[PDB]
């Protein structure tokens, strides 16, 4: 009947979509987001990030996150909660602060414990640490790395686990879906957290790909199995496939094949729990200025009408 029903028949927990609060006043948008034949899971695109949830020190702000949870709850959709520790979308009080190891650890832990406690029981998964690596497999020189060193990562996981022992804890990153220094480094982060004795349940593979340059089904599956071999589940967490503009029939077809292989890779991998697309309509796709010249990244167009990629996904999920 749709993406989510097809995904569940193949043993995934969900097929899902991100959303954001500005979209929720569009009742036509909301009606399709709330269609559980297509979406059994929701991620808040922005309203659970640090800039949204602790915009001034110790000042927790949950209304916009809660509104997304409430919608998911009314619809019977799972939540993925996104994201606790990340160098981007950090309030200036954190990124510019004068810290010591103890004082930044206290503030980071305070952030995690308050946010995760607030959402205790509501989330299938948390992206606990996001994008900790540079493209060359080095640690990003974020405030957390510079002040605390690599321990910030296992400490964040341990802190999340103490606040909510049952939610699945994910390390989430992009450009780790194909082999290379970055994916190798992401494997090493998994091994490092586990060696520290902290709980890590999952690797989140964002899957921001490009039409015509998407990794093959075979390459993607191979890489997923490289993570599951470490004793984690995997999911594609932010899938979209931006195309070099203008859109053409040939690019829409390629885009369909690209989405199909991503779905098929997940369905092929024991321990891949689901796919989330980064919103579902091109009208609300994430295409910031750095990708000027690209667009139309999603399975529905800006008029909420299906593109060939929808059928591609269905084919990849075996329906
Ligand atoms: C910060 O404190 C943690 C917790 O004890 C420790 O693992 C880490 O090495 C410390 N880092 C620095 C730079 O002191």
């Amino acid at each position: 009947a749709g993406l989510n029903t097809a995904a569940k028949a193949k043993g995934l927990k969900y097929f899902g979509s991100a959303t954001d609060n500005p979209e929720l006043t569009d009742s036509a948008y909301v009606a399709q987001l709330s269609n559980t034949d297509d979406f059994g899971q929701i991620t808040p695109g922005n309203s659970m990030k640090w800039d949204a949830t602790e915009p001034s020190q110790n000042s927790f702000s949950f209304a916009n996150g809660d509104a997304v949870v409430n919608l998911a709850n009314k619809n019977g959709q799972l939540m993925r909660c996104h994201t606790l520790v990340w160098h981007s979308q950090l309030p200036n009080w954190v990124s510019s602060g004068s810290w010591t190891n103890a004082t930044l650890l206290a503030a980071m832990k305070n952030h995690i414990t308050n946010v995760v406690t607030h959402y205790k029981g509501k989330c299938y998964a948390w992206d606990v640490v996001n994008e900790a690596l540079n493209e060359d497999g080095t640690f990003r020189n974020s405030v957390f790395y510079q002040i605390i060193g690599p321990a910030y990562i296992p400490i964040a996981f341990a802190t999340a686990a103490a606040a909510d022992p049952d939610v699945k804890l994910y390390y989430n990153d992009y450009n780790i879906e194909y082999s290379g220094a970055k994916a190798t480094a992401a494997q090493n982060i998994v091994k490092m957290i586990k060696a520290y004795g902290a709980k890590i349940d999952g690797v989140g593979l964002q899957a921001h790909f490009i039409v015509g340059s998407t990794p093959s089904q075979s390459d993607l599956t191979t890489v997923l199995k490289g993570y599951t071999a470490l004793g984690v589940e995997v999911a594609y967490t932010e899938l979209d496939i931006k195309m070099q503009l203008p859109s053409t029939a040939a690019k829409l077809a390629q885009q369909s094949t690209d989405f199909q292989g991503v779905a098929a890779a997940c369905v092929s991998t024991t321990g891949c729990v689901g796919v989330t697309i980064w919103d579902w309509t091109d009208k609300y796709s994430w295409v910031p200025s750095v990708f000027q010249g690209y667009g139309a990244p999603l399975p529905w167009d800006e008029n909420y009408v299906k593109k060939p990629a929808y059928d591609g996904l269905m084919a990849g999920l075996g329906a």
